[PDB]
């Protein structure tokens, strides 16, 4: 599964993009 993340991708993952989900960006994390 992936994560739409905030502050930033947990240990054991990795930044594939970005996310946007209201007014607000996430890193995408896989």
């Amino acid at each position: 599964a992936c994560y739409c993340r905030i502050p930033a991708c947990i240990a054991g993952e990795r930044r594939y993009g970005t996310c946007i989900y209201q007014g607000r960006l996430a890193a995408f994390c896989c």
